């Protein structure tokens, strides 16, 4: 057969290595089409059966969703960046939609923290680069950590964040089913 | 409103350096950084879609300032087993990528048997397959993570050309942002 | 123009000593730098005996001035594909005493009635990280240890939160070393406007 | 019983995750204390039988030595470090002994390149920290590469460097049956 996997850029390089390793070890005859789009497009890709399985950081509402990894989410800035207390937090964000864009704005609002969109771009590479160059502050899971970056946390004025879930998602409505369930009886243990 | 195009490769490696300097010396100026695949960089700078370009493929018709020279290495999974004797299983982009063109030529010019074990459309798809131990690729030395192991001559792979990180400009436009920023980044690498 | 002796613990030598040594050897380009790197516990003794003029540690002293250079979150780590069986005592990878992180991880887990066992005790950090990555157990370290070999354990895995780790530049006020104080006075004027 | 492995500070965290991982899956039956000392002191530890195995990047003369990893060795400096042309190359090195210091000076003499010791340190973390702080140049295996750093190659005028071998080391003239059984386990599992 031909297994098509959809993964967000975010979960593509963090948790797809471990999955894609296991896919090509138990079913070694099977061709692998890994399609990477933004995290927003992942629902439409699984609904329209463009992909057989999905690895996302945004829980869907209509599809069974197995959790592969839960990461703490951190505020990030450049290692030598200066977070100016008093002015709005200068945010470096994706354009609409990334739940993370939606999520970080909600979190700073619920803490009465002014913010600003210092840099909006359409891809993670543009966002990652802008934080590292120190154009402002962003939020991603703990796996984005490089020596380029520093964590901004409560003492710098930034509120706690929800966890990141890296979710394998499957549509109940044959090769999608067996691979999901092979990851599910191999996830807990045994 | 300076629009900078950067290859998927060179986006996080060499654009932090540039994007830092533009938004510090000319801190007023809005930034549209559009990042596409490595091949589309040539087309984008001529068609005036971008003001500037940062790629690892030297163009022939554009000014090209070299921002960094890194060695290119073969990579496989840290725990990968490369079976010497049977064909080199490549993890590559689909056409086009100069890295693909360079890898096949370097394997062809040294008469090494190979195969496409995995052809992908994006770097995140390629990296995942290398790290999962689906085959080998060649990328600049900046991709080295603990997931990966370096293949060198010892394992049967010939040396690879350097990776050049290029800031590129089209002189045939009226773009002051392009020209003065290209000359400004020339005032740092070699004033 | 003198020879500045800086003491750093294994952890804060790697994380923030590049940042420190960069700032020192740009304002005083003539000044020689002797950095002696030991465990985190020997750091208090070293500054009082003026074996070093200044110290960078993650354990706040009781007797010394302390400039805060970075406050990082502290996280539990295990190997990326490690399996934490809920129900068995947590197998810990630790240093022997003394190490602040040990005292914290033991105090942390005791403070919330979670059983543990010493799956691996090591003598040095390179041994500890190697043991965490080998999937021999759990640890707690600042977020700066995070590599792809590893996975972070949080609340959903049954582990309590951790107090932050502070990377502190310290000075002996019971001293006469213009070197220590004036270099100390340089580091807060770049970490704060 | 108790398996004592010595690792260099260098190779302790690079390739010892794999070995100590493999020891504890085939023999979860034995306790193991890994003590990491400087890269030179590894040999004396195995001859004086303080440790049963060694993992080093400096080949010893008296002991069995399994090749576990051959990775390219590179010049490093700070990502934005500025290497002047003719002026002598300012080196960031350990003080004697680290064979790496011996190797950097040996190869820089084979091509007649002027140098100077801009920064000598006591520990690997102090040397790497000075390289990252951008006080000069060092040469370390490709596993040191982080975004802090840039690689110096031929383009900038520094000569080529030899590979690094991460070697599992054992003394055959000592009858540690546990040492050899772990050596052959890493030898029958480094070759499938």
């Amino acid at each position: 057969g031909v297994l098509t996997i959809g993964a967000s850029d975010e979960s593509a390089d963090t948790i797809l290595p471990f999955l894609l390793n296991r896919v090509s070890s138990v079913y070694p005859k099977l061709a692998l089409d890994v399609r990477v789009k933004r995290n927003a497009y992942m629902a439409e890709m699984l609904e329209s059966q463009e992909v057989d399985l999905m690895v996302t950081t945004h829980r869907p509402s209509a599809f069974k969703a197995l959790n592969l990894r839960t990461s703490p989410t951190h505020w990030y800035c450049a290692a030598e960046y200066i977070l100016q207390k008093g002015e709005p937090i200068p945010l470096v964000l994706l354009d609409d939609p990334s739940p993370f864009r939606d999520m970080v704005l909600a979190t700073l609002n619920k803490a009465d923290i002014p913010w600003r969109l210092a840099y909006v771009a359409s891809t993670l590479p543009a966002v990652r680069a802008a934080v590292k160059a120190g154009l402002g502050v962003t939020a991603r899971p703990v796996e984005m950590m490089s020596p380029d970056l520093r964590v901004l946390s409560g003492v710098d004025g930034l509120p706690p964040l929800p966890d990141t879930e890296y979710l394998l998602c499957y549509d109940p409505s044959e090769l999608a089913q067996v691979i999901y369930q092979a990851m599910e009886s191999y996830h807990n243990p045994w």
